[PDB]
């Protein structure tokens, strides 16, 4: 059934909860962003009131095929009225599209339910600074101290960098990004960018490109791959044989492979720095993971819960043991207490 964490109470509303069929008294599913665990159970023969920014819309549409009139996309930071209640979406900074969610409830509660988000001090100055918001709906990801990694922009250099190198000193050489799903981009099209190339890749994955509202995007982009040297792969085929597999595709127009694989959270982030990374290397094909993550570290997060100072929260993430919700609550309190609220 339903879980209590997916509902907002005194409202009909239900929040990335698409996979128990009809829920009893939901009259209005909003979706924070299109990840598959999020979305799960929507399609084209779904017929209630989907509430959502205007890129994960256009995935819904395009991909999904649920039809144009069950679509309800949003703008952003806007005060708008769904069946009655005032709610405004903020920009999660997440993957495109992906959305934190205010709802003004009839009593005078304010509630936040951060979807997937990476905290930043950013959001300190959105619509947020306006008013006291009792009750927080958490991205809890990452909720332990081990949890530390480098900045976005850090981590966008040292591949920008790395690829650079690598391609200038051989010209044969390949570079392969893995992807599983939406978000990342900035990995695959900053290195792009650095190496005069637009991004090769499948036609579905283009498709998903599409829909994105990324400006000069046709600039950067391509279904020719062989016109290319960056290629967009499945995760799932970053790998030696994947990668030998896919360098015979190419008729001996290159002799290397430079791979990324970007990662959340690896153990190796308890003991490196990102100066300090080191690929896995069989013969003329090298595997770099780095640490690109679209989730607050654990430093992230507490700072945005002490500035926001809330009444209650409510985790969404690792909340199936015992252990983990335990482990969370005691973080909670120490951060109240450090703070004073
Ligand atoms: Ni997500």
């Amino acid at each position: 059934t339903c879980p209590f964490y997916k509902k907002i109470p005194g409202t009909g509303f239900t929040v990335d909860a698409f996979q128990y069929g009809v829920v009893e008294g939901c009259t209005a599913y909003f979706l924070t962003h299109f990840h598959s665990d999020h979305y799960a159970g929507l399609s084209k023969h779904f017929t209630f009131p989907v509430y959502c920014s205007e890129i994960t819309g256009n995935l819904l549409k395009n991909k999904l095929h649920v039809q144009e009139q069950y679509i309800h996309p949003l703008p952003l930071d806007t005060e708008c009225i769904v069946n009655g209640v005032k709610v405004v979406l903020l920009d999660a900074n997440h993957c495109p599209g992906a959305v934190m969610i205010l709802f003004y409830l009839p009593n005078g509660t304010v509630i936040l339910h951060t979807g997937d988000f990476r905290a930043d001090p950013s959001m300190e100055r959105s619509l947020l600074a306006d008013q006291k918001v009792h009750m927080l709906y958490l991205d809890t990801t990452y909720c332990s101290p081990e949890y530390t990694f480098p900045s976005q922009q850090e981590v966008i250099r040292f591949a920008i960098n790395t690829a650079f190198e690598a391609v200038t000193l051989n010209p044969h050489a390949l570079v392969v990004c893995g992807t599983y799903s939406i978000g990342k981009e900035k990995v695959f099209l900053a290195i792009a960018d650095v190496l005069g190339s637009k991004v090769g890749m499948s036609q579905e994955k283009y498709k998903t490109l599409q829909c994105l509202n990324i400006p000069e995007i046709n600039s950067l982009i391509t279904t020719d791959m062989c016109s290319s040297l960056v290629h967009l792969l499945p995760m799932m085929q970053i790998n030696f044989k994947g990668l030998q597999s896919h360098l015979k595709k190419c008729g001996g127009k290159y002799n290397q492979i430079l791979a990324f694989r970007p990662t959340g959270w690896t153990h190796s982030n308890k003991f490196t720095r990102i100066a300090d990374v080191i690929p896995q290397t069989k013969g003329n094909i090298s595997i770099y993971g780095i640490p690109y993550s679209e989730h607050s570290s654990y430093l992230e997060m507490k700072r945005f819960v002490q500035w926001l100072k809330p009444q209650k929260i409510i985790p969404t993430v690792n909340v199936g043991t015992w252990k983990s919700r335990s482990t969370m609550e005691k973080y909670f309190r120490e951060w109240k207490l450090e703070a004073g609220y």
